[PDB]
């Protein structure tokens, strides 16, 4: 048998370093990459909808081939494209319930809308996962004040104190015994600055409006991300800090088999090579370059040097915070000092002005109006959404803490 030579080995060494050099030269690690994933969610979505699943194995899908394992059938070997006989082989009472995507989908076009506050750009890979770019969104959150990181937290009869705490205050204490708006709030909590607390901000939106729960991964690339987000799996989230060592650290021994985009081919004949982690999928780079396709090797290289894409151009808004307004003037000549606060013209305007708005609690509540259309103004679209909201509960009056409007058509 011919062999590869000791010789012409070398060769590849060199045209492959000299690639990895310049790849190792232009790494960015100023990018914030966030990959969410929803936990076991078509699963996770009939145990909402029928209690009675809760406690117990099941999986979405029929007996021909099982689609999605909650965590209790897993624990058994349980996984998603695997035939039903093989399933009921490993766990006897699974409870295989059929598909129904309509479902699932509605559940996560409400997960998109969150995701689109942190990342109007972002990707979203399937119903169930998706990467983000939070860049942006972080060096903005720098400067946030807590009101804007505040948000209502679901445990409405209360016992919460209101402002009868006046008479703790200097000039009711002592009186208070010498006699003859409750402004009593709801529990909110807040979040920091941290890419780490963005994506706590956001598994937590996720579970407070679906019920449901998220794992994510925070890492310079979506690569990277995608290997996180599988580490502290159900309900957690991993982060791997902008220095290259850290990096490395992570790389250094990953498991091939841990590693999404290696196909399952591509790894079998990886292990024929006796090959499994990323670092000798690096120290073989250079057979690497020889044997497999030239997208399959340009892909080892990057994965060994724990490289991704870094990034993956609807909006123009404003959003003022404040203390608590109820007074429907206020709220009106505050939507037109916000819908004139848009002179960010460069092309007053055009279509879909959607508003966004905040209680006294924290709850978001945005509202827009697929559409208007054109011919010969922000604040007629706003007031209208926003006169709709004052009438609503139309008794009581509209007590806020925030206030935005988007154009986005």
């Amino acid at each position: 048998k011919a062999q590869i030579t000791s010789q012409q080995l070398r060769k590849a060494q060199l045209q492959v370093d000299r690639f990895a050099m310049e790849l190792e030269q232009s790494r960015n690690l100023s990018n914030t990459i966030v990959h969410i994933d929803m936990d076991a969610f078509y699963a996770a979505v009939e145990m909402r909808d029928n209690p009675e699943l809760k406690d117990k194995p099941i999986a979405v899908g029929s007996m021909s081939m099982l689609s999605t394992s909650n965590y209790h059938a897993r624990r058994f070997g349980v996984r998603a494209a695997m035939p039903g006989f093989i399933a009921k082989r490993l766990c006897p009472q699974l409870i295989i319930v059929p598909p129904n995507f309509d479902k699932y989908r509605a559940v996560s076009k409400e997960v998109k809308e969150i995701l689109a506050d942190y990342d109007p750009n972002f990707m979203a890979m399937s119903l169930d996962e998706a990467y983000l770019n939070i860049t942006k969104h972080l060096e903005e959150r720098q400067n946030w004040p807590e009101d804007k990181r505040r948000y209502f937290i679901k445990m409405v009869e209360n016992d919460n104190p209101g402002k009868e705490v006046n008479k703790l205050s200097e000039h009711e204490r002592s009186i208070s015994p010498l006699l003859f708006n409750p402004q009593i709030l709801q529990n909110s909590v807040v979040f920091g600055t941290s890419a780490q607390e963005v994506v706590k901000e956001i598994r937590f939106r996720i579970e407070q409006k679906t019920t449901l729960t998220a794992s994510a991964g925070i890492a310079p690339n979506t690569m990277l991300a995608k290997v996180c987000s599988d580490k502290n799996k159900p309900n957690g989230q991993y982060q791997i800090l902008p220095n290259r060592q850290a990096v490395m650290d992570f790389i250094k021994d990953l498991p091939i088999r841990k590693v999404s985009g290696i196909g399952k081919v591509t790894e079998k004949m990886l292990k024929a090579l006796g090959i499994i982690t990323c670092t000798e999928l690096y120290q073989q780079r250079a057979l690497l370059s020889l044997l497999f396709s030239e997208t399959s090797w340009h892909y080892f290289l990057h994965i060994s040097l724990g490289l991704g894409s870094t990034h993956l151009g609807k909006s123009m808004s404003v959003e003022r915070t404040f203390s608590e307004i109820n007074k429907a003037e206020e709220q009106y000549s505050l939507c037109q000092e916000l819908c004139s606060e848009l002179a960010q013209d460069l092309q007053l305007k055009g279509r879909t002005v959607t508003i966004k708005l905040k209680n006294v609690n924290f709850e978001v509540k945005t509202r827009a109006s697929v559409s208007s259309v054109v011919s010969t103004e922000i604040f007629a679209i706003a007031k209208e959404l926003l006169k709709t909201e004052i009438d609503a509960d139309f008794p009581h009056p509209l007590r806020l803490r925030l206030m935005g409007v988007r154009i986005s058509s």
